[PDB]
């Protein structure tokens, strides 16, 4: 094998089909299905799978009780066969930790995990199923990357990490590796002021980032990456499609250069595909809760502070729980371009379901369509009565 | 690997010989069986396996009340190895959605499944387990296809899907795929003047489709397909051994180019194995509902308006629940010739046992020996008594 | 792969060391584990695995009730990971019914199974897990087979069928297959005088079949068949050390060429190693149950009328419950011999224990040592009480 | 393949990363996960695994009543998948019996189980998945060996056997074993007065084991063998800090070639690595009972009487259970040195929690690190209340 290079545009994205489902909070009713959070979606050449943070407990197991806290010795990235749900028996553990990326480079995967303490928390970094370098914390706040796939190119693959503070400067680094070892590492540059989760994708020899500000901003940071060069820039998405979660309602005009006012201190994990006339951008359709999942057209979102919707498609209605929500492809699909792909986490329980004393969640994903295909919504579907 | 041609006849088939049961409901009363219906079999070149459409909940979960319902978001094509049971953690998803079909073109597999809305339901084709191509609704009324295996040749794999009324013309097309892209579409021609959920197999480069007319008819109608040509004809069974259900007394002469009256806006899926005296019919034994299961040797049935049986065997007594039935080879055997498979679904549950407020099914399949065996039946086997 | 030939001779058995148990009935008391009875162990050249006739529910299943009976539409033969439980989500299927064989030729295996009323039954022989030959009922009164491993030589695998009575003068068969194909049966010759549930072995190039003879003998018939010539001739073990069970006490001489009487119309599964001095019989500890179990060195029982015990074994003590014994061996294992090995199912449930209203059993199995090794008991260790 | 030979050194060690946990306790206490003890971790080329000793029963079986005793039929060791629990599903048994080791050569693996009454056992050495040789107890009281890997060498794989009392003088012999074969054993030399449970790593052609002396010593004995010359030593580790438990208090001056007296006729497996300068000793925290875990950097503890701590990493709070713990490294890694490597097993249940009626465990591991990393505690994280 390879390393796999990002030669190919995207297609051009007319609507979306689904791709995967896992139904897990349905199914996890009456099996032994893990409770999760901070799904997502990575292919490797032969295949593709579903990850997660496991919270180390099944769903009606009595230590469900008590899983909507982030970070435990007790959770793990877990993979796991497409559109299954995560079960005690099917699902494969990447590394230890309770926050991660993974992503394969056409010649094996790369997998990394971050545990301990807030103030003492480190990153290992596993290639080819084995250790190879770890990252100790640099802030003592949280060290925590992108709960989603990153992304390879002839090799480099770009990861983005942050330490500090959630409400205010952080310190946010992109390490480029390369067979699980630190070839470069650069701090943020740009004009993005605070950076969580981002959610990334890559095509023609360039990776896109689509961030979260949590301190200040209700529109998204993108970076924007040259794994050749090793080189990166951040800016926001200027559209006044404002695609944080929560959020004000949205202006006329946004902002290219600072985050858009409004809410503070929160946010949510989202992406967006931003190739000119062809830039669709996710969101939550509430905008206070976690609710709802709708993708806009919205031409030139990245440059245009004006852009508006010019199509649109629902995902999750917004009488619907959403929830997290990132990008992969299938980069080694074949045909002429890389077919844009994204997942949305249908958060169930805690603590908007308070009935129950757990937090987990389904995953819908769906990837791109040249066709104008019609919609259909996605729910997680399961009924809290029942785990009652 | 090569693509399959269809190169050989049909053996000889003077009985029928078990060949899987899943025992899925008896299982499932103690076990992660998933709630499925629709099922059917198919093989590739290596390993022969079931497939249905997963309901998205076990049969003992909680999630099952409700899964008379044919179409839902929770609903996937799922495959599981030969005669064992549709379990959470052996099951894998092929694609979303409540409608599909799949076959293997000796290379890889095609696997189609629809989903969406009554008015807006799309088809994504998936060729090596990725998404190749889609096909939005043409009639915007529950875009379907044949809920059983598809035949290839030469990499050509003729797939029927009907859009529109149940209960009134609908438009019926032929779409002849390749590597998951399509090559050609064609409207039904011919006299079938319905078509749904057709049951194929294929011998010497010729693709015989046996389907339901569940407008008017309650012989089948069948589609005759040359993959090479990409070209085809439609009929009816001429016999007057009538192969729907619901469906009036047999008459003494069928019809060969229009539906027999009697019974309308209904019927089950259905297959047969139309080759000159080598010809055998299935059918539900019961006339008014979907129980009891019989082969019958129907020399001629195609063409021939008064032919008659001249052998038999039964397969699930009348006092047993029957459902859907269709047809599948494995064109990778050994031998000179392909062995006609059959499958029968053995529906448990709502509406026929309304005790439980669920719908699943077992599985029993056979395949046609050249010897004339002794014969059994094949029950689901499982006491609805134990599930209150 | 080229075909297996038996070019070895055993070694010598100085003692038996542990191969595999499995704790299954005390693993299913809370774990999805099916009921099962009639096992066996079977090697293929890169895994051996355990085999079994499961009864299509698990244990603590409702369906469990009436597993007692041999003969239902639910039994098919399964296989298993040597020494893990067989469990829904574990076991593959082989083939429905509800009497066995399997075996490896080397190149790939072949597995029988008989289903159908007991007036109507058939075998179908797979090989390389697909259909190719059919055998129907010839005394239509249970046709019926050996429910432990066949043994191949240069593509030659001789199996032992019996159909007719079990009380009375029966037609018992020895079918030659290669690649599944019959090759050529004869009827049983020699003088034992009723044959089921044969027991094979191989070595330089003659295969060693201990049966049971099941209306009047309680010495055991051997079947020794030459898999070049397909001939064979019977006898019965000759020693006074009686292996049937039930049976009457033990004799000073015994019969070579007729039943040894005392007991009519019942019997039990076992084997032996009959190998001059290295001569190893297996049997019940109890003359009138299936208690116990031991391995009793018996130079010359082939031969010697009065050979008695030189050496034993106990595998499982009279106050713990066996049941079927059988034969088999890894002829894929390096070295200069073939070692002998065997298994013992441990029959939990009814008849003996009636409080529970199944019927199932786990596995033991071992193997030679040239060494003279320390020997242990080995009970199946569940509690009935548990499952009450 | 080729045999593995061991080429490098150690790795510095300047702490210690996260590398697998399974939480079989909190996840078991609602799914099939089989009680176990005497857990160790050990690498194939391709795959690191999880092994243990099973007692033939889950969690929450009612067959978990009892499981604090060590020796019964009911035991194997079994392999599954990293960081994954033990399921009955997932689980791999590897030999049956009470006591084990397993160790891959670089082409196969060795894997040793004993079984038997404590008078009369005996241990199996199965290679390639097939037995091989036996070697039966030659001291008659509970033949048993390491607990953890063993290193093998171009092929040869020393093992460290003990028969004979646990309170008094014993019988230790050292196997090297090749293919599964004995090319020779030695009695135990040196100054090691007592052998049990030895945990072992190579580096430079040299394996070094630490061992429990559970007749007088709190310090721990270390056999060093030559794999080559087939050859070995034994010592104490020199240093006052005090690695067995329970234990006395830590003196300033440790014994080197006499057990370090105060506590008598007790004790755990543990374990060390033993590099001059890089030299890390893991222990229990509390010198009373087995509760906490912690790594001191002892500079050259095995060879300097006064050697304290220069550095270290607390494991598991003193507040958490531990248990064994033990030495491993993946010696198919990438890179110029072997990484050290450990785990510890989380004893939960029996004696020390009897509120419950089973004893079973999970397992932490852990890896060196170059980097200075931050430590958590990985307690077992199970909540006992929850099984009652
Ligand atoms: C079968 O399945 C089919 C496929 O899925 C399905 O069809 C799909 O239907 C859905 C639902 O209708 C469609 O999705 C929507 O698409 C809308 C966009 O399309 C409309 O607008 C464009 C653009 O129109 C402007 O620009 C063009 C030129 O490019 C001009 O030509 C126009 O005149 C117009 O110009 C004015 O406005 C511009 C600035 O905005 C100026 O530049 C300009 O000078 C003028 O001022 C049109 O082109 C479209 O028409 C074409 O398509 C329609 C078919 O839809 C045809 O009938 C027609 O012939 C044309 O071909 C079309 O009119 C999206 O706007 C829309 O999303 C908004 O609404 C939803 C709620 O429905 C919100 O959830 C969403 O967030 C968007 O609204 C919010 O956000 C915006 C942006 O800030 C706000 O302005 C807005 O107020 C609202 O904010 C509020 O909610 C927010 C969310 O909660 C909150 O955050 C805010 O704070 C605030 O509270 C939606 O995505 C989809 O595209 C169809 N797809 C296809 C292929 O057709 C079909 O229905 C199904 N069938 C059945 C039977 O069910
Ligand atoms: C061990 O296992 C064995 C293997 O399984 C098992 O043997 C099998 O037994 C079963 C059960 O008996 C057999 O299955 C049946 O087979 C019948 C056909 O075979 C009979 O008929 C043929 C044909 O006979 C005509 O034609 C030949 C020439 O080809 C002439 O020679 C004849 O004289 C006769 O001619 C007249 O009729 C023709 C027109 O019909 C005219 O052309 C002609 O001029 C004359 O008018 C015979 O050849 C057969 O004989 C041979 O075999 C038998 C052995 O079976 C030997 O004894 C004998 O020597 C010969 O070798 C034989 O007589 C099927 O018809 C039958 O299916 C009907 O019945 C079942 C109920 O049993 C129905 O469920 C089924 O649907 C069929 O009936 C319905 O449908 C027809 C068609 O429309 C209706 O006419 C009929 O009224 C009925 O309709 C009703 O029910 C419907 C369903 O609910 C409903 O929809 C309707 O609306 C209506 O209500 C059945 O399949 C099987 O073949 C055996 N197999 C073998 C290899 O032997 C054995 O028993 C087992 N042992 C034990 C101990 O258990
Ligand atoms: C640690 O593990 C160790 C390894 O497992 C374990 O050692 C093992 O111990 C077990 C138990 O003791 C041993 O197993 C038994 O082995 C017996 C055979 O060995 C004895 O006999 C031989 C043969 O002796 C005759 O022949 C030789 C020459 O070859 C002469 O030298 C002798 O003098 C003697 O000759 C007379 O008899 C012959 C005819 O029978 C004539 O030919 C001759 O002229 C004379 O008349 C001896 O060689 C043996 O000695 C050697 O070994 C011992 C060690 O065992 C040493 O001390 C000694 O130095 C020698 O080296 C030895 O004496 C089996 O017979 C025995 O099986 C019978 O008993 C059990 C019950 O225990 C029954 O269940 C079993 O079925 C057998 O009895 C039934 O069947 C026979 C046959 O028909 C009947 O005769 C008998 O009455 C009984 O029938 C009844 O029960 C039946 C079953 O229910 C029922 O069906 C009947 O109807 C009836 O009711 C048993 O297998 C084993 O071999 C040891 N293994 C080893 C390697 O040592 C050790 O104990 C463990 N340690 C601890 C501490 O636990
Ligand atoms: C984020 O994560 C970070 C990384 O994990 C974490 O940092 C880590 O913190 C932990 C906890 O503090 C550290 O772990 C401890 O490390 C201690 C060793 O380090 C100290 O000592 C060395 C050595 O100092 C001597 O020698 C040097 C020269 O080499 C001289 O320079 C010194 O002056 C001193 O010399 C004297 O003593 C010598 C003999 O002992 C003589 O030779 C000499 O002449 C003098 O007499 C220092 O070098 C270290 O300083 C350096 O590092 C610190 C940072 O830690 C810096 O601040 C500093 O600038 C330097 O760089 C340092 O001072 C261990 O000793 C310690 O383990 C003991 O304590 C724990 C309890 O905490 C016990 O559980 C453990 O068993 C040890 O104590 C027992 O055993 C000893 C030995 O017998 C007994 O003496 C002792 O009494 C006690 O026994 C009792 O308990 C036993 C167990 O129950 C029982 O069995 C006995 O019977 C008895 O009851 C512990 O491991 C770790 O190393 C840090 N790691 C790093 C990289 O920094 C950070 O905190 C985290 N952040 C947050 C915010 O949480
Ligand atoms: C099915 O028939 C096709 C058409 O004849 C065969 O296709 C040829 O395959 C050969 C061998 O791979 C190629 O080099 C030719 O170019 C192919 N020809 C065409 C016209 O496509 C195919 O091999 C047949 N399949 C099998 C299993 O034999
Ligand atoms: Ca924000
Ligand atoms: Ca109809
Ligand atoms: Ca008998
Ligand atoms: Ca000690």
């Amino acid at each position: 094998r390879d390393f796999n290079n990002l030669t190919k545009g995207l297609c051009t994205i007319n609507s979306w089909h689904i791709y995967g489902k896992d139904n897990a909070v349905r199914i996890g009713e009456d099996s032994d299905v893990l409770v999760t959070r901070e799904p997502y979606v990575s292919c490797d050449p032969d295949e593709c799978r579903f990850y997660a943070l496991s919270q180390g407990t099944t769903i009606r197991g009595k230590h469900s009780n008590g899983t909507i806290h982030d970070r435990s010795q007790y959770r793990a990235l877990i993979s796991w066969p497409l559109s299954s749900p995560p079960t005690v028996y099917n699902s494969r553990v990447e590394c230890i930790g309770w926050s991660s990326t993974s992503c394969h480079d056409g010649k094996t995967r790369m997998s990394i995990c971050i545990s301990g303490p807030n103030n003492n928390a480190s990153a290992v970094i596993w290639y080819n199923r084995r250790p190879v370098t770890e990252i100790n914390t640099w802030a003592r706040n949280i060290l925590r990357t992108q709960e989603s796939e990153c992304v390879c190119h002839n090799g480099v693959c770009p990861v983005v990490f942050t330490d500090g503070s959630a409400t205010g400067p952080a310190e946010t680094r992109i390490y480029y590796f390369k067979e699980g070892k630190i070839l470069k590492w650069e701090p943020l540059a740009g004009t993005a002021k605070h950076i969580e989760e981002c959610s990334c994708y890559g095509e023609r020899a360039e990776i896109t980032c689509t961030c979260r500000d949590n301190w200040q901003g209700s529109n998204r940071p993108v970076i924007r990456i040259d794994p050749v060069a090793m080189t990166h820039t951040s800016q926001y998405i200027c559209s006044p499609v404002l695609t944080d979660n929560p959020r004000p309602n949205d202006p006329t005009v946004g902002k290219c250069n600072d985050p858009y006012p409004g809410n503070n201190n929160n946010g949510v994990k989202g992406f967006s595909y931003l190739d000119g006339v062809n830039t669709w951008l996710g969101r939550t359709i509430s905008i206070a809760s976690r609710s709802g999942y709708e993708m806009l057209k919205v031409p030139n979102a990245l440059t245009d502070d004006k852009s508006k919707p010019t199509q649109g498609q629902t995902i999750v209605l917004n009488t619907d729980w959403s929830g997290y929500s990132g990008s992969f492809m299938d980069y080694w699909a074949e045909g002429e371009c890389y077919r844009a792909c994204f997942y949305v986490e249908l958060i169930r329980g805690r603590p908007k379901e308070d009935k129950v004393w757990w937090t987990s969640n389904s995953i819908v994903s769906m990837c791109s369509s040249t066709e104008f295909l019609g919609q259909w919504d996605w729910p997680d579907g399961a009924k809290i009565e029942y785990f009652l």
